[PDB]
DNA sequence: CTAGCG
DNA sequence: CGGGTATCCCACAACGCTAG
RNA sequence: GAGGGUGCUUGUACACCCAUAGGGUGAGGUUAAGAAUUACACUCACUAAGUGUGAACAACACAUACAACUUGUGGGAUAUACG
């Protein structure tokens, strides 16, 4: 049997659950803790996994020995004391003990090593850098680290301890979208997969990864729908004579200019404000724009995403087929303008993870 | 106290001064084969350098310091990889590492990796007879043991004249590289040059003058800069401003019977901050147009009036007014005077 | 509840 | 041409069990 | 008046606020000058924001309509700004 799930990040914002400030300081600090360990594990378990493949590609170029990456005690050939995963495991759990707890790496390398391999042979090759953790990076964790699960009726607010710290859920004005996907994880119906933490100034976000379950809908795949995408009109789609026109030029293509043009206009203005305190308070004014021609964008492509979405639907549109996508995706390779403001692969992931949410099912020509 | 010498970076290409494409052809094949013998040694001693360090957190494996990899990398790629280039990466990696130790350890970086497509290093010592060829109208020399010509094709920019000085030997050349991109040769050298003491020279002439879109804009022979721009200079009026009509229309409807000092003290500091950010933005202005005379070692500075009558004046605002603003003149001459510049009014 | 191992 | 960085494309991941 | 704060996360307007925030500072290093002092797109850091109760810059409670809500990690790539 198939997946019949499909991963899913939501934003749930989580408070310390503490009386007091220096307290819940305390906490916070620990955390921040947590995220700068934790990125710099990710580095050392990347070292770590690029040094003994050139540790085996030297030894084989120099006699010829095809070592390989595995416990000795269950090979003779290979270079390793145990199993690779508990190596590099083990040096950063040494390396790193009683800050963060051991879970966080026990899901980063994880992580790190399933990438590796795919990204194995691209190294011996040589087209692509050693990862440079950024510092950050959301520390990752896994279901050992939910426990005590509960909703409190005095504080109206479901309630866990993350790794011996509590937290309160504040999911504020959300009491129909994720307030009953967590009252399904109290009570064992929805699956929780290991989860990312991020910290950004001053506010922790669970960036909790369900498993959510399709929709069976009532779908012809004998009907086709077909689309066309532009930057003169963003999605133009036909299903027999229904046509709907998603999205303008004047709100996607003629904003994003804007905003980079605000962009431009600060960055010039930017030489001439305070100065003799750094790179970083000059650039403060520009740092307002962090992401927020991503954002936009975002929210832009994922409106039309579910407004094709529904377009499919509503007239039961089984199979949607993107026309001439291969043609504007080699013309846009040309042109500077198209690839760097006409957001087609983010449009395309979404079109696909929807569609396949949706069991419509997506064929690009 | 900073080092006396520059360094400059510059991307030249070079071609093989061969008259036969085959002859071509095999040396740039050649040239690749180093380029990749490179890349396998520069990760081979990154790997080994950083297990050498770390050794004591390397306990998971089966059971000076640049001589071991060199000779290593020696018997690795010996004759088929001129000898000097492997010396000089093996050395640049060591100097790398000893420089990113600190780092290295705590975890905050990870190993630096090098790509299929690095530009390989060379010494001096691989640079052989650099001469300027009046003949084949270009630079040529020997890389190891291998004839070249430079290409610099209708190229204004200053590659000529740094060539020039460094075959005469007044610029030192550094570690250089030469990289393969897109079927073709380049060269990318770091020239060691010292700062030579700037001194105004009042033969030099530079002109100051006043527009509508730039605040100030100066001449002086074919090196050109401008000092702002009117949106830079006018954003802020036009926040303090707006701040200065918000704050009266809130107090005309704020509690009264306190005192009017405690009803207008806002307005009158930001009337007052207004005066001071002009002050401010003068005096960076000043500032720049004496860092851009002393750039050029220009002893005689003139700004020119350039007023005239009607025209297309009389009506734009022109940006600064006039040689008669918030003692901006004043101020040039103060600092030119603590510069030694000629100020002469025009 | 946390830490180990593949 | 310097880092640093705003975005684009493009790939990958988001464990699972046992024992003190 | 742009821009922001609170109103779960993102976008649009929204009521209450902050706003010279492209600002006000603080720390370290470097540099120039006889000094005051200046300068650094050097590095780092801090500081404003709904209403009520509350001595409180403690805490708790209430706090918009609409659309969206699969996000993180990394690499490759170009561009803008400045030197």
């Amino acid at each position: 049997m198939g997946k019949s799930t499909l991963k899913h990040t939501r934003k749930i914002q989580i408070l310390i659950d503490l009386p007091t400030k220096d307290e819940k300081k305390e906490v916070m600090d620990m955390m921040y803790q947590w995220r700068d360990r934790c990125f710099r594990a990710a580095n050392i378990i990347v070292t770590h996994l690029y040094v003994q493949e050139m540790i085996k590609d030297f030894f084989y170029l120099s006699e010829g020995i095809k070592y390989k990456l595995a416990d000795e005690k269950k090979d003779e050939k290979g270079i390793l004391q145990r199993s690779r995963m508990n190596t590099t495991y083990r040096v950063v759990s040494d390396r790193f003990k009683g800050e963060m707890p051991t879970n966080i790496l026990s899901t980063l390398n994880h992580g790190l090593i399933s990438s590796f391999n795919k990204n194995r042979v691209q190294y011996w090759k040589g087209e692509r850098s050693l990862p440079n953790f950024k510092k950050d990076m959301a520390f990752p964790f896994g279901l050992q680290g939910i426990s005590r699960l509960v909703y409190d009726e005095e504080k109206k607010a479901f309630c866990f301890r993350l790794y011996r710290v509590p937290f309160k859920t504040y999911l504020g004005k959300d009491f129909t979208d994720k307030r009953m996907l967590l009252e399904r994880l109290v009570k064992g119906d929805v699956k929780l997969c290991a989860s990312n933490i991020q910290l950004n100034g001053g506010k922790i976000f669970w960036l909790a990864v369900f498993e959510i379950e399709k929709e069976k809908h009532s779908l012809k795949p004998e009907v086709i729908a077909e689309a066309s995408l532009s930057l003169e009109y963003p999605i133009v789609v036909k299903t027999g004579k229904n046509r709907l026109t998603i999205g303008t030029k004047e709100e996607f293509l003629y904003r994003r200019l804007a905003i980079q043009a605000a962009r431009r206009r600060t960055q010039v203005g930017a030489t001439y404000s305070r100065s003799g305190k750094g790179k970083k308070r000059k650039l403060k004014a520009v740092d307002k724009y962090h992401k927020t021609e991503s954002n936009y964008v975002a929210h832009r492509i994922h409106v039309y995403s579910r407004k094709l979405i529904d377009f499919c639907i509503k007239h039961q549109a089984g199979t949607l087929i993107l026309m001439n996508q291969e043609d504007k995706v080699g013309i846009a390779k040309e042109e500077e303008f198209v690839l760097r403001n006409w957001s087609y692969y983010e449009l395309m992931t979404k079109i696909k993870y929807k569609a396949e949410k949706a069991g419509i099912e997506l064929i690009i020509g």
